């Protein structure tokens, strides 16, 4: 009584994969067959299901219109067609027989690793500053590699609005940006200061580098 | 100096949607025009780029071949045809004028939301247990809803291995499990006991409900 799984590997975003399990030692035709995945360092989560070539296929929402479950009863094989793969699809995939009141998932595949992957990293600290108006705000943005030409820029976002430009070229202020907003740093230690805080200033602040053709963003520090 | 965005809305997986920025107030036929996007709760992330007639056109890895950026200079318009849309494409979409050393992303569209759209919750405690052999262990699993037919199983998973069925239908110890393992409880309070810890029992333990059409798993308990 066993399921032999096959497939997986490294792909680039937007690629395709197929998985498979062949069942040995039980009645594939009456079993329900499910798929279940575990992201690295995480727990288990269900992907898709199919019954007795019923067919009556069921899919988790994350994978809808991208993934496709199918079975070949004559070949005792379950499949999972995986299209337009996203980084978020990275995980160990298992096939499992569903026994219901008679075993739950009693037969498991061993697991195959499906990894999706393809650069300057911006790291803001802290994630959160609780300050009061008038107080100073000092946001760090540290780069994994030196930002040439000091092509680093800060934006501000207020909920439901587009982002607003603040500093560009490290320390150059934008069209209509108050002087309490200061940008400084060079190379990889950039730092935005708000010398005293205004009530409107309470928002999320992102940093941005355009020193290459792959533009990147920090995660935002939030100010409260 | 303006970008007037239009388009978007709610679509089902595999749907189609074209966006539009109409340019006013500058020499549009010569500007570098980008598209940027923010998925709800997350931060900014670049999407696409277009510039003069002898320039390249750039797409983020996760969109290539589905989205198509274009432009009608004669009508001062930027487009983004989006095809084969999927949940992970759910986000607010912005157009922006790129200024580089002269200001980076210095003009934006207001943004339009694009949403692509077509459960019992198990909670384990404690999350970690450091014990020595001979001691007894006690692992909880609570169900947000009530598990019908007490259709709740327990699995063991060791370092990098598929999981192993321990208990099912609440209390049924699977063929081959030491009798120091017992599962008990019903409704929403299930609990599994390991009465004399052998060293080989040290691993992670999951729980699972198959009562409904959307199976679910607890987070796991680590026993050390």
């Amino acid at each position: 009584v066993q399921l032999v799984e096959s497939g997986g590997g490294l792909v680039q975003p937007g690629g395709s994969l197929r998985l498979s399990c062949a069942a040995s030692g039980f009645t594939f035709r009456n079993s329900a067959m499910h798929w279940v995945r575990q992201a690295p360092g995480k727990g288990l989560e269900w992907v898709s299901s199919i019954w007795y070539s019923g067919s009556n296929t069921y899919y988790a929402d994350s994978v809808k219109g991208r993934f496709t479950i199918s079975r070949d009863n004559s070949k005792n094989t379950l499949y999972l067609q995986m299209n337009s793969l996203f980084a978020e699809d990275t995980a160990v995939y298992y096939c499992a027989r569903f026994a219901g009141g008679w075993g739950a998932y009693d037969v498991w595949g061993q697991g195959t690793l499906v990894t999706v992957s393809s650069d300057i990293v911006l790291t803001q600290s802290p994630a959160t500053l609780s300050l009061s108006p008038g107080e100073r705000a000092t946001l760090s943005c540290r780069a994994s590699q030196s930002v040439s030409s000091n092509y680093l820029a800060w934006y501000q976002q207020k909920p439901g609005q587009a982002p607003r430009l603040l500093i560009y070229d490290s320390s150059s202020r934008a069209t209509g940006v108050p002087a309490r907003f200061s940008g400084s740093g060079s190379g990889t230690d950039f730092t935005l200061t708000i010398s005293s805080l205004e009530p409107e200033d309470f928002a999320v602040y992102y940093c941005h580098q355009y020193s290459d053709i792959s533009p990147t963003f920090g995660q935002g520090t939030k100010v409260e």
